[PDB]
């Protein structure tokens, strides 16, 4: 399949160069995987959802997204024109209030949820969770990750937009997960992304359109816009049969286009997410 005048980013996920504008994919594309957006929720009704997102759980007075920054995640995870994997479904769970704070002892909830719920729902071809989040260090933080990780989830984190080694903030430290940081269109780590050598592969984040709340779109940055193309991708691939939630981070790497980006650090992998589609 191939979608033209794609969002850059999807684009670049399918091409080992940049600068094209066709999004190339198995027409598979996620379907039989789930993924949890654990974030601001989700405007579910959304027609750009196509009746495929569901809020499962929130921890506020309502399920409501808002803010608008779960929608765009979750947009980009598995919107049918902003999406990585377009038949995938997906699950809003609301951690962060509707001016996108929370309390980590409310994130490390959201996370011991997910690792429970999957359990009662159908997700075949596996089960990925999206945390476009993250605050200073946190050892709890950290090990709620590892559990869910641990729990046969594919766990994708923000590395954090602080331009600082991600070694010092949660749960983008943790070993366990994959830690995702953020490039531009002319393949430049993005000015804002922390990068590390915690940091497992770098993903679109500079400038991606996506869903919006009130049934709109707009376009943001930050590695939080990164972290839902690496959680698209591995539904994609674990729906294709390629790899599993435990091995989808290195796999991801093992396959990513190497040394294509600039204004990588010394200790930090250039490693750009990339789906290896041959039509
Ligand atoms: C410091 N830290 C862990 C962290 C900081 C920022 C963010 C992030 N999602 C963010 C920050 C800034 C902005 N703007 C627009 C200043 C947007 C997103 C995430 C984690
Ligand atoms: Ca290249
Ligand atoms: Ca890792």
């Amino acid at each position: 399949a191939a979608q033209t005048n794609a969002p850059w980013g999807l684009a670049r996920i399918s091409s080992t160069s940049p600068g094209t504008s066709t999004y190339y994919y198995d027409e598979s594309a996620g379907q039989g995987s789930c993924v949890y957006v654990i974030d601001t929720g989700i405007e579910a009704s959304h027609p750009e959802f196509e009746g495929r997102a569901q809020m499962v759980k929130t921890y506020y007075y309502s399920s409501r997204d808002g803010n608008g920054h779960g929608t765009h995640c979750a947009g980009t995870v598995g919107s049918r024109t902003y999406g990585v994997a377009k038949k995938t479904q997906l699950f809003g769970v609301k951690v962060l209030d509707d001016n996108g704070s929370g309390q980590y002892s409310t994130i490390i909830a959201g996370m011991d949820f997910v690792a429970s719920d999957k359990n009662n729902r159908n997700c075949p071809k596996g089960v990925v969770a999206s945390l476009s989040l993250g605050g200073g260090y946190s050892s709890s933080v950290n090990s709620a990750a590892a559990r869910l990780q641990s729990s046969g989830v594919m766990v994708a984190v923000a590395a954090g937009n602080n331009n600082a080694d991600a070694r010092n903030y949660s749960p983008a430290s943790e070993p366990s997960v994959c830690t995702v940081g953020a490039s531009d269109r002319y393949d430049r780590r993005s000015s804002f992304s922390n990068y590390g050598s915690v940091l497992d592969i770098f993903g679109p984040g500079t400038d991606i359109l996506s869903t919006w709340i009130g049934g709109s779109t707009r376009s943001i940055s930050g590695t939080s816009m990164a972290t839902p193309h690496v959680a698209g991708l591995a539904a994609y691939l674990m729906t294709l049969g390629k790899t599993t939630a435990a091995s989808a981070c290195r796999y991801i790497a093992d396959t990513a286009n190497k040394g294509d980006l600039s204004n990588i650090p010394f200790g930090t992998v250039n490693l750009l997410a990339y789906n290896n589609y041959q039509a």
